[PDB]
RNA sequence: CUAAGAAAUUCACGGCGGGCUUGAUGUCCGCGUCUACCUGGUUCACUGCCGUAUAGGCAG
């Protein structure tokens, strides 16, 4: 939008696809989670769904500001040995359809679907047929994985965003803040 | 377009009485199993979820 961003992480074993560098991929967004921040917009910019990975480097789109001095927050940590680092720049002078990145798109509602299905003081034999497991199934959803309570290895995620727009512009905030909508970077 | 072409074996029955298998025995003796290794390929496509509705500070 106004200033995008990326992060390139190196090549190594320790950022392999298994689970030190499986999983921060979806889930690693501490920066809009933890490390403080929670304006941005999400927009990844390696959105390939062939091997079902919608960002390569650490595409963020921000502001002005926002990309040059306003991002130093602990969400671009272990790119400084274990993988190379990048900086801001200006925003998409072109009409970029970047609104697509890191958000809250996923479909894993089997975590916590009991009440739905068979917790509304009914017995147990209802947890797919009055409320189903449609909603908690695996897709095909390009994203990184995520290291949570869900498993000692990385985990699954998705892309939280749509179209992009032609100006320069941070689009909507998703649960990640994904830019669907705001004319982010292409790539 | 075939060693082609076709076809109901059925009904009924008491197997049964008896038995001592015993005696004795030295398995001995000797040995090098070593050499290396990422389980971070999710132990539920998930552990809690607002409406099963790709709805999330989702605890990611």
């Amino acid at each position: 939008m106004d200033h995008y961003l990326d992060i390139r992480l190196r090549p190594d074993p320790e950022f392999p696809p298994a689970q030190l560098m499986s999983v921060l991929f979806g889930k690693l967004h501490q920066a809009l989670v933890a490390q403080g921040g929670d304006r941005i917009g999400v927009s990844f910019p390696d959105l390939d769904e062939s091997r079902s990975r919608l960002g390569e480097r650490l595409r963020i789109h921000a502001s002005a500001d926002d990309l040059r001095a306003l991002l130093a927050r602990p969400w671009l940590e272990g790119l400084r040995d274990h993988l190379q680092f990048g900086e801001p720049a200006v925003v998409p002078h072109p009409t970029p359809y970047r609104q697509v990145s890191r958000v809250q798109a996923k479909s894993n509602p089997e975590r916590l679907r009991r009440r739905l299905m068979r917790r509304h003081d009914l017995s147990e034999e209802e947890a797919r047929k009055r409320i189903p497991d449609t909603v908690a199934r695996a897709l095909d959803l390009p994203f990184v994985t995520l290291r949570s309570q869900s498993t000692g290895q990385h985990f699954r995620l998705f892309i939280r965003h749509g179209p992009l727009q032609v100006t320069a512009e941070e689009g909507g905030f998703t649960c990640y803040g994904l830019s669907k909508g705001g004319f982010v970077p292409w790539f």
